[PDB]
């Protein structure tokens, strides 16, 4: 037992040293107030991953991002989608601002079997403007088309982005401390299914060529079907984030970032997301860049 409460102790400070590490590099100040999220991950003693997340818009770099996975291998999702809901509730209660929650209720909203959750994550975008501030939520279901048509109706709606439903799990909220709230579905394509005729017929056909060529690299793709119908988000997990650099053209804000990780004590993988049409520029302007880090006993 004396093992475990040194362990504990050590895995709630590695949480935090991973979050300042991420703040210490890119924001001279914490961004306010992302102690009530240091609060949150330390006591989650569960197993976890922590992502920290850069999203660069030409010389912009907004850095207050911060999301947990609930990894726990007892899967008590309706326990840790609780925890996720009181800490939200703090930040509302400490800020002193009223989340809107309509869109996740209603998806939860007709009895939700939470046995079919694979994956649960709550977390931060955090801004000097208050209002432009957020909470977050990610969702992957499985073997849920019921709830697969619910995320479908609360969105944008039908077609087109409708052209990929059957390739939906992932759902992701956004909560804005104005009170505006969004839902967004997520298309995806695994590994394995990357150089089948159908899925080149059904998914591929419908990008440009620049799109297809990081999947060389990843060992997954996401589209996001309701946001940007112009122009949609592309997610690619990266097997190694060193090989950001051979895939995306970076600017001189995204190569900062990428030079800060390269060495970094961290999780080998990484997800890059950019709209569609910065992988047919000569050079990216806008990325979103998440990398991971794992806390277990
Ligand atoms: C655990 C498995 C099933 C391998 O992951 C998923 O396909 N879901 C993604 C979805 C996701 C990724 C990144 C995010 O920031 C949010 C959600 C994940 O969790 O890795
Ligand atoms: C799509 C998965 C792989 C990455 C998390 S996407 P997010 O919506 O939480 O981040 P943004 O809203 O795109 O900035
Ligand atoms: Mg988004």
């Amino acid at each position: 037992m004396i093992v475990n409460v040194i362990q504990k102790d050590r895995l709630k400070e590695q949480k935090l040293q991973f979050i300042r590490n991420h703040q210490q590099a890119f924001d001279v100040e914490p961004i306010y107030p992302l102690p009530l999220f240091e609060d949150f991950v330390t006591s989650i003693e569960g197993d976890c991953s922590l992502e920290a997340s850069c999203k660069i818009e030409s010389d912009k770099l907004i850095a207050s991002r911060f999301l947990l996975f609930f990894e726990d291998k007892t899967q008590e999702w309706q326990k840790y989608l609780h925890q996720s809901l009181t800490f939200f509730g703090l930040v509302e209660n400490r800020v002193g601002v009223k989340i809107n929650y309509s869109l996740l209720q209603q998806f939860l909203g007709s009895s939700f079997d939470f046995s079919k959750v694979t994956v649960l994550s709550a977390g931060i975008d955090l801004r000097n403007n208050l209002a432009e501030s957020s909470l977050k939520m990610h969702i992957r279901i499985k073997d849920y088309p019921e709830k697969l048509d619910k995320a479908f109706a609360l969105s944008d709606g039908a077609a087109d982005g409708n052209y990929l439903k059957d390739f939906v799990n992932l759902i992701g909220f956004d909560f804005y401390f104005n009170g505006k709230s969004e839902i967004e579905i997520y298309a995806e394509v695994q590994e394995d299914d990357f150089f089948k005729p159908e899925i080149n017929n059904l998914v591929w056909q419908h990008f440009p060529k620049t799109a297809l060529q990081p999947l060389k690299a990843s060992s997954l793709f996401f589209t996001g079907l309701s946001k940007a119908n112009n122009n949609p988000v592309l997610y690619y997990h990266l097997k190694n984030r060193q090989d950001l650099t051979n895939y995306f053209k970076l600017n001189d804000t995204a190569q900062r970032v990428h030079s800060f990780y390269q060495h970094q004590d961290i999780l080998p993988y990484m997800w890059v997301g950019t709209a569609q049409k910065e992988l047919e520029k000569t050079r990216i302007e806008n990325i979103r860049l998440y990398y991971y880090k794992s806390f277990k006993m």
